[PDB]
């Protein structure tokens, strides 16, 4: 198991730098564009082949110029898209991304397509054994919910030495999505979630949704300026200051700079509280660079 | 290929990839939100006027700036889907393709764009030099870099004293964006089009006073247009003859963006046909109308 693998979406992120956040009907003019590879997992993707590791993706596709593009990024990051569940009906999902470069905040308008999600059955002609570790971006609750007992079933019938690693993230504030609390060793629940449920931080957050976790699972949640935090299952509460740089420039994609920090960290055998502070160091280099190329 | 001689409408100047998208609620900013739909479509003056001229059954070429990638092969594919001859494109080595964001709020119909970035540079006198313009009838230059273009207006003019009256290029120029530096333009072309916007950042209220009032800026013998949308479109020539022609409009408006640029060029294809100035008016407002009523430029004719 030499692998990493991440489950969720790739889409075209067409990036505008503006000086300023545009008005409501206003005509701003950009100072540069950008055309880059985005999705959670796609991203998570590009900065795990940065930090070394081998890694793969898995999401679905749909053939074009688009595609292409997508995949030759895929592999010029070394980035494994055997696992694309290529679909016929549909098209790639694209973004405009507006990142203001003064604050470097990232304004993401997404067109999803209604391609077909990955499905258990997608799921289930994967070799599960080239796998050290296993992350899904949380979109197709039920049906990842069917991927996940798919792994639980795999690592009974296995030895401690061979077992699979699960990191679950919950992203966006869908009530479907807080059935996979749930599954996972390690569970990643964005500020915005935490928001949503009228926690107003990081420790309030994991505190209040440890409960909904399986037993032994870490839950962690960043906040942003403020650093991030864990909870495991000696209620010790983990807590990382953030890494700051003295111009943030680009924020598009630091969550999931975050996120594949932590599961890359974990995944060298690292503890928790170090994968915390490594995820934020290397999330808050990140936010003062124009893309991912120079994390490492 | 084999471009037969003095048979295509050359376009001179943008094409931009504009990436449209009809939001619920405007976006605030550091949010994640989901268009209800996406549109990603070929803009430019030119570059629309070419598409339009394409439809009206004329062989037509865009001359525009762009650089080798996959903006570019989107724009590229595009001018092919609407039969536009693109090997007068200028390719460029440093700049990116243009690109427009446009955000539409759903609620109160209010468009946000993002303009593309100034990095690539405009088709130069120098790119033009390179054209072999025998294989061109009529040659419209859109109005941007308005020194460089005066040259090749001027290239026009050294060309054409050396030809037969039968195979001389008519020339039109568009003066549409409110810029000084392109005021110069209306000394050139036998066909100068002036906007709405340009004439009322002038201090005219109407096109009779913008073509009373500028038509003296133009060269011995042009025409001088001006289209005032809903007020149709007036022509001034040599005799002094104010015409007028009065909008056709659809019986819902739909899409009336590119419709000045389907006016302009309706009015250059009428006139490449032989037909008066008064019969391109008419044809300009009666093809400029009909598409109001589209959305995009599919069944125009
Ligand atoms: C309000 C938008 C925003 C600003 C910002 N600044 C930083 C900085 F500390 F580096 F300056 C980080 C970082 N690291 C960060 N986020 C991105 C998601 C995250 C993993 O929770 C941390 C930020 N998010
Ligand atoms: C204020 C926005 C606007 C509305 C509108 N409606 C029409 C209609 F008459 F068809 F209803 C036309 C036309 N033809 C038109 N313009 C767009 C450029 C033009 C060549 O001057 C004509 C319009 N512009
Ligand atoms: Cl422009």
């Amino acid at each position: 198991g030499s692998q990493i693998l991440c489950v969720g979406l790739v889409v075209l992120d067409v990036i505008s730098l503006v000086d300023k956040y545009p008005k409501e009907d206003s005509e701003i003019r950009c100072l540069s564009q950008r055309w880059q590879r985005g999705g959670n997992a796609s991203n998570s993707c590009t900065v795990l082949s940065l930090l070394g590791a081998p890694c793969a993706f898995m999401g679905s596709m749909a053939p074009g110029h688009v595609a292409d593009f997508l995949v030759a990024d895929f592999r010029r990051r070394g980035v494994d898209v055997s696992q694309v569940a290529w679909q016929s009906k549909g098209d790639t999902p694209s973004s405009c991304c507006i990142i203001n470069n003064s604050n470097g905040n990232r304004t993401i308008v997404l067109h999803d397509t209604s391609l077909p999600d990955v499905s258990a059955t997608d799921f289930e002609k994967v070799d599960l054994t080239q796998f050290k570790w296993i992350h899904i971006e949380g979109r197709n609750a039920s049906e990842q919910v069917k991927m996940l007992q798919r792994i639980d079933a795999h690592n009974t019938r296995q030895p401690p030495e061979q077992k699979i690693r699960v990191s679950v993230e919950v992203e966006k504030p869908r009530e479907e999505l807080f059935q996979l609390f749930g599954y996972g060793d390690v569970v990643f629940v964005s500020k915005d979630v935490a928001k949503h449920l009228g926690f107003q931080s990081a420790e309030e957050a994991l505190r209040g949704l440890y409960g909904r976790v399986r037993k032994g699972a870490v839950l962690v949640c960043a906040w942003a300026e403020e650093g991030a935090d864990a909870l495991g299952p000696d209620g010790k509460l983990l807590h990382s200051d953030a890494f700051p740089p003295p111009r943030v420039v680009d924020t598009l994609g630091a969550g999931d700079t975050f996120n594949a920090s932590v599961i890359f960290s974990l995944s060298q055998g690292r503890s928790v509280q170090e994968a915390l502070r490594f995820g934020c160091q290397v999330a808050g280099k990140k936010c003062g660079l124009q893309g991912f190329d120079g994390i490492v």
